[PDB]
């Protein structure tokens, strides 16, 4: 009269949670290459403003020998402070992504032992 | 003596985590959206920045008839190699996002049934 | 003759899965932040691309007594379209995030008592 039958629904209803925790861990991955994937470009971006301020005035001078050259600096480079912050970030993932990983390995050990026992008891 | 009652809260705790993974899609959605919100505000700008290019020297000839007019690119857009690797990216997440709702279909169902299967062990 | 061991097994197997749900919302604002933080680059970068069009000819008048400016707009500021509906995305995720802490908070309570039941059977 023991519900082994409902047990086994129960037990694979945690497998196929178990499998939707990991589609989100890839997911997320795919959406912090699109937070990194942005600032490519903006580095780009930086490199171009750069040279608008070499842009500033060409031939503004017909009845002298010199040339206005004004390349006042354009795009903020960030070295250290937000370089630092930056780093800080991504080690948090780090610690969390590998935390997550090792807790998913002793589930799955523990999800394949709870089936594994549950077959011996109506093996 | 069989703990069905214990079973209820089991089956009730199964439920409340499927709802908080059901949360946290809405939720990747909206962080979604975001990245691409901020490739929006950087699309107009390579608009402005295309027109600074345009900005070389105003009046710099009054003794000549001509004008200096250097409209050197300023953003560098991505026609093929940024923007068809970022379709794959899309399309990865587009096939997570199936498998998830798949998933999720599969244990509402199993949910309802296992709960549907206590109720006559004891209704 | 009672599976309570098993039972047991999968109690703690439910505890784990809800850890690692955590363990994701922690990375989400991880990810969220990133976000955030690319708008500060680039309002960083609006002050700079305002400077640009202040840049359009220097000296370019040495037979003259007058200077052409032209500080013609450059980075296009949202004061309500955008940012009125940026508000409308984080007020989302405010509305979703209370409620998978709300969930969380009920899930341990009621994990908790799960537990608490089963030693009572077998204490």
């Amino acid at each position: 009269a023991q519900s082994r039958t409902l047990l086994a629904g129960i037990v694979q209803q945690q497998q196929q949670l178990l499998d939707v925790v990991k589609r989100q861990q890839e997911l997320l991955r795919l959406t912090v290459w699109g937070t990194k994937n942005l600032q490519t470009r903006v580095t780009a971006i930086e490199k171009y403003l750069k040279d608008q301020a070499q842009l500033n005035a060409w031939g503004a001078a017909f009845r002298q020998v010199a040339h206005t050259t004004v390349p006042w600096p354009n795009a903020s480079l960030t070295p250290k402070w937000n370089n630092e912050t930056w780093q800080e970030w991504e080690r948090k993932v780090d610690f969390l992504e590998e935390n997550i990983t090792a807790l998913l390995e002793e589930a799955q050990i523990q999800q394949e032992k709870n089936m594994y026992e549950l077959q011996k008891l109506n093996s």
